[PDB]
């Protein structure tokens, strides 16, 4: 069968690279994943990220802080890539999010075979369904909200 | 009061950067844009890009070869970023193509206000309509302008449907 995952990332981007700060992913079965990268340089954060992203992060002793390799491994387990379920990825205005996600494996040719090479655009579905009314920058909170919006849109 | 632009990019992406090779854009009113960047390093190309993308590029002397700044300016004009129509960007999937297009303006904060921050995905629209049988993929698919043209043709079939 098919399982949908809704995700969001926070990152530092400068028109050239995208340095991942955090990633939240929620499956439609209710499972949740959240991690913060130990490998981004907070000194490179612009004012917006420094004031709206970085203060919401966990304290530094939290086990939520993980290396990029750990996050990759954690996502391979979370997405159940070794099993037979098919995977759909969804994000809201997530072009950069998709890149940040794929770059945890490398070039998009390094993606595990069962992870799709594109992320469905939740904003597109929303508009396609006539922009139904939905409810009123932490990545797991945002990912959770995307799932909630999908279920409303598709109800 | 809205105009749809269908686009494709070709690039060298290595898990860190996305270095633009070319971009093709087709407006649903028939207008076309195509340019090839003078700034990507062809030696950095992988074997797949070397065989499928590079040989379809135009000769060095072609006026199609342009700087990144020039492509930006050209796109500001072509998309009519200061016009009254709203702009819709469409591509087969967006993601890497959307980042490659938008990095023409540098960081996300510098994208002109009227350019949308997402690209509508034809692949998603095609699936949402029940995966209708489509025409075959054309002769030179990894020529960015050929790709964009074909995307518009598909969009029209997917939406000029009986539903
Ligand atoms: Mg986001
Ligand atoms: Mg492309």
């Amino acid at each position: 069968s098919m399982v949908r995952y809704f995700y969001d990332t926070e990152f530092i981007e400068d028109g050239h690279t995208i340095e991942l700060i955090s990633i939240g992913v929620v499956a439609e079965d209710g499972r949740e994943y959240y991690a913060v990268s130990t490998e981004f340089d907070p000194e490179r954060a612009g004012s917006w990220v420094r004031t709206h992203v970085l203060p919401k992060l966990p304290p530094p002793a939290s086990q939520l802080w993980r290396s990029r390799q750990q996050i990759r491994l954690d996502l391979e387990e979370f997405l159940r890539i070794d099993g037979t379920d098919s995977i759909e990825l969804w994000a809201w205005v997530g072009a950069y999010d998709h890149v940040a996600l794929c770059q945890l494996w490398g070039p998009m040719t390094a993606l595990p075979p069962t992870v799709p090479r594109f992320t469905r655009e939740l904003r597109q579905l929303w508009e396609d369904r006539g922009c139904p009314r939905m409810p009123p920058h932490d990545a797991l909170v945002d990912a959770r909200d995307q799932l909630r919006r999908f279920r409303l849109i598709t109800s």
